[PDB]
């Protein structure tokens, strides 16, 4: 149970319009042959061309939805789509390139996986809904063999060029015009009625059908994350460290403190409402307030909607004190709300487009998070930066320039100098923070929130 065993039956009927007369029993060995391939039984790390759900899912972060469409074969010129909004067409002799032979296409091919997933993944997993001319064009771009390393590099290679006879990861591929060593998985396989079109307008409206190879590519993929990231939930699953993912998740848990603490000084809640994930512990320890727990689970369909988790008849008042939405996210929020939500849009490698206008932000774990909406903020406003500390003035143990700023909310700033302690301690939060937003993460807050209330907190 560990790969795909190329003996396990493929479905054929998707198959049988660009290729009439195709045997309905099928194996994935037989497949991988009429597509070109020789596996010449290789016990080298690369067992099957094809891959579990299971094994995709693991490899989120490598998905390329491939889709090829004939444009009049061997004959014929055929448009290559992928998730990336590429059209490239081969001649057999968005961004819609004109007819080139195949020689020249492969070379782009690999450049474009190469700047698509170079800082994502140490592979490539094509994604398909297939009909045939997708499997019967790999020959021309791909090449399969033994699990191999870089030639500048220790990452696996996933290039090779025929121009030097080597090998080369995602970074080091320049010039080269082979894929080497791809991964591939057909949706269609996992039962679907009816077409494409129709199973991914079920649940997306953000990716028109403009009937071109590309457009079938990134519904290809968008139906894929839909199945196995917005239906089907898994946060058993590891993702690999890629990025500041470690930064980015201190910073949160620095943020959520200081903003958390400073809300209970300047407003002195006697009750604060903790709606999120059921884990969740107290983020300030030893505030006065009465900390109720509510769990609710990231959403990762549509955002929750403020009435399922609140009313149908808990303090059962959440009118009364603050609610904290961290990393909940709700249609509309509560006028008394502290807020984190993450903004989809954000151009990441941490984020992957979504389904539904929605992103999978893959972080340790994988979450797809519904479409940020600018309207479940209206009762809010955006939370400004500050530093709060009631902490000694004192060094303790990085050389300094002298802090003047008017949101070090410290006693020293109070009294005219701030002291170097919380000088680094402030410059140290603003980073995390300037972290945090630049990860995707928006504060907000309620609309009284001032933190000139903060000041009578020093006497
Ligand atoms: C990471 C990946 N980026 N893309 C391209 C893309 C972008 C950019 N926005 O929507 C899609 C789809 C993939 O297909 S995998
Ligand atoms: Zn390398
Ligand atoms: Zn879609
Ligand atoms: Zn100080």
């Amino acid at each position: 149970p560990t790969h795909l065993s190329v003996d396990t039956k493929f479905k054929t009927e998707g198959l049988c319009v660009d290729i009439p007369g195709i045997p309905k029993d099928m194996t994935y060995r037989r497949l991988i042959s009429m597509m070109g391939f020789k596996m010449n039984y290789q016990v080298n790390g690369y067992p099957n061309m094809f891959i579990t759900r299971e094994e995709a899912i693991r490899h989120v972060r490598a998905w390329i939805g491939f889709d090829v469409e004939g444009c009049h074969g061997t004959n014929l010129p055929l448009q290559l789509g992928f998730s990336t909004g590429v059209n490239l067409v081969a001649v057999p002799t968005p961004l819609m390139y004109k007819g080139l032979p195949w020689n020249v296409v492969r070379i782009k091919i690999v450049q474009m996986l190469s700047d698509t997933l170079k800082n994502l993944s140490d592979r490539v997993v094509f994604v398909l809904w297939a009909h045939g001319f997708e499997l019967t064009s790999m020959k021309y771009f791909v090449k399969i063999g033994p699990e191999r390393t870089c030639c500048l590099c220790d990452r696996r290679a996933t290039c090779f060029s025929t121009a030097s006879d080597t090998y080369a990861c995602w970074h080091h591929s320049i010039g080269f015009d082979y894929v080497y060593n791809p991964f591939m998985i057909d949706v269609q396989q996992w039962g679907f009625t009816g077409n494409l079109q129709s199973n991914h307008d079920l649940y997306c409206q953000v990716h028109g059908n403009a009937h071109v190879a590309s457009c079938d590519a990134i519904m290809t993929r968008c139906l894929a994350v839909h199945e196995c990231f917005v239906k089907r939930v898994d946060w058993t699953i590891e993702y690999p460290i890629i990025g500041d993912e470690l930064k980015i998740n201190a910073a949160c848990r620095k943020v959520q403190h200081m903003v958390v603490k400073a809300a209970l000084l300047a407003d002195k809640f006697p009750v604060l409402h903790d709606i999120g994930n059921p884990k969740a512990i107290k983020c300030v320890p030893q505030a006065d307030v009465e900390w109720k727990f509510y769990d609710a689970q990231p959403c990762s369909d549509k955002a929750y909607k403020i009435e399922e988790l609140f009313y149908s008849y808990h303090s059962d008042k959440f009118t009364d004190g603050v609610c904290l939405f961290w990393n909940c996210n709700v249609d509309r929020y509560p006028a008394n709300s502290i807020v984190c939500r993450f903004d989809t849009r954000v151009l990441s490698n941490l984020n992957l487009p979504g389904c539904d206008g929605g992103s999978l932000y893959v972080n340790k774990h994988a979450f797809h998070t519904p479409a940020f909406d600018k309207s479940a903020f209206v009762n809010l406003k955006q939370l400004p930066f500050f530093y709060y500390s009631d902490s000694p003035c004192e060094s303790h143990g990085i050389d300094y320039v002298p802090l003047k700023s008017a949101t070090c909310i410290t006693r020293c700033n109070l009294g005219g100098a701030v002291c170097r302690h919380h000088a680094n301690e402030y410059r140290l939060y603003l980073d995390a923070y300037n972290m945090m937003i630049s990860a995707g993460f928006s504060l907000w807050v309620y609309k009284q929130f001032d933190t000139y209330n903060l000041w009578n907190t020093f006497t």
